[PDB]
């Protein structure tokens, strides 16, 4: 109860910036997770022998895959709690519970592989999830880890509250299926621009949320530049993998996902920001504009990349 944690100084100071990069010890990051629930959350959310629990055995489930792995739940969930310590009134108590959460779970047992290779495949996971295969998996291994004994966060809710806080999960990790964002984001731009956008209208938080989710996903793009240019490295080792799966399964992988094209990986990182990061962090700017540094990080990677073309690095 009265037990905090305490970040060491440089810590504590940069784990409340959008760009903060969460170190490589591995031992470290349940605490700075911990230590984020306790203050965007209150140290009273969570049973800490619970959450504990909870969050070791969702660790134990992430894979030893290059990039969809712990730390990537654990850099996930910072990008949320950056979002909600910088729009302090704008969330509800169930929201503030569920959204770091879901973070830390979004991609739970990933395999390293899109949605597109399992269907190809033919994987199991695609006759059972049509659609959003890997997010209804990683939301399904959520529910399961929730339904270990000792590991029920959320026992002290309500039978209503604990319905309402998993549906916040479910939808925040379907929103993480980017074939999902375009069209929420284009929804959001019409709502906003034509200003029919609510906050207080359900369906619009939800979209809200889902956009949130896209950010803090993508949040690799809004780091300085020479965490943006390694991480990149373990995002193309698994695209890559999945391109030479591909290959074995007599398929030629996009471009993006053949080794042989990595010549044109500077032009691909453009066409990303200018088609989903930049278009990602404006809008959530628009909604939001506490998460301007977001947009500004995105906006700096973006000029380093084209400064990657011109051959000035
Ligand atoms: O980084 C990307 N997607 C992503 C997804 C989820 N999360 C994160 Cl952080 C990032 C991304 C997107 C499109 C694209 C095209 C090419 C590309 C094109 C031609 C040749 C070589 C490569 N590379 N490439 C990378
Ligand atoms: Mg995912
Ligand atoms: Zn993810």
């Amino acid at each position: 109860g009265l037990m905090q944690f305490t970040l060491p100084v440089r810590l504590c100071k940069e784990i409340e910036l959008f760009h903060f990069d969460i170190g490589p010890f591995e031992n470290m990051w349940p605490g700075i997770f911990v230590y984020m629930v306790h203050r965007s959350c209150g140290t009273s959310c969570f049973e800490l022998e619970k959450l504990c629990r909870f969050i070791m055995s969702v660790k134990k489930n992430y894979r030893r895959v290059p990039y969809h792995n712990w730390k990537h739940a654990v850099t996930v969930a910072h990008c949320m709690y950056a979002i909600l310590q910088n729009n302090h009134t704008l969330f509800t108590d169930l929201e503030r519970k569920g959204l770091l959460i879901a973070c830390l779970c979004h991609d739970l047992d990933h395999r390293g592989f899109s949605n597109s290779y399992l269907q190809k495949f033919d994987h199991p996971l695609a006759a059972l999830y049509s659609t959003s295969t890997m997010e209804q998996h990683h939301f399904s291994q959520t529910v399961s880890i929730l339904q270990l004994e000792g590991h029920n966060i959320f026992s002290t809710l309500s039978s209503s509250e604990y319905e309402q806080v998993l549906e916040i999960i479910r939808k925040a990790i379907i929103a993480t299926d980017l074939a999902l964002y375009f069209g929420n984001r284009k929804q959001l731009e019409e709502m906003y621009q034509t200003g029919s956008l609510n906050l207080n209208n359900q369906s619009h938080r939800d979209r809200v949320i889902g956009l949130m989710m896209t950010a803090c996903d993508l949040c690799s793009v809004t780091k300085l530049w020479p965490v943006t240019k390694l991480t990149a490295n373990d995002i193309y080792a698994e695209f890559w993998a999945e391109g030479d799966e591909m290959k074995k399964l007599g398929i030629q992988p996009i471009p993006m996902m053949d080794r042989d094209k990595k010549d044109e990986v500077p032009q691909g990182q453009l066409g990303f920001y200018n088609a989903v990061a930049i278009p990602c962090y404006t809008t959530l700017t628009q909604i939001l504009p506490p998460t301007e540094p977001l947009l500004k990080a995105c906006r700096d990677n973006l000029s380093q990349w084209e400064k990657v073309i011109r051959g000035e690095e």
